[PDB]
């Protein structure tokens, strides 16, 4: 609360680069999530082999 900004102001080139990076991540991520939860099973089976 005592130094922190509320508009964070002129972003890294490179950390620009690695914000779109982190979204298609994440983005690949909830894509993951999604396919698990569509099929529970094997991916139980999964967790028991493991």
């Amino acid at each position: 609360a005592l130094f922190l900004t509320r508009n964070e102001s002129k972003p890294f080139y490179f950390i620009q680069k690695f914000n779109d990076f982190f979204d298609w991540s994440t983005s690949v991520f909830s894509s993951g999530v999604a396919y698990i939860l569509k099929r529970t099973i094997r991916f139980v089976l999964v967790f028991c082999i493991m």
